């Protein structure tokens, strides 16, 4: 069953670098890439 909603399913990719960070100090997913439930 796990978590019934759970977060995004992106990830701090090259944000992590100071690119951009689509949630700057506030970022668990949504940034770069992030395709874990799309791709992964
Ligand atoms: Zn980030």
């Amino acid at each position: 069953m796990t978590t019934s909603s759970r977060y995004k399913t992106e990830l701090c990719r090259t944000y992590s670098e100071s690119g951009r960070c689509r949630y700057g100090a506030k970022c668990q997913f949504a940034h770069g890439l992030g395709e874990l439930r799309q791709a992964n």
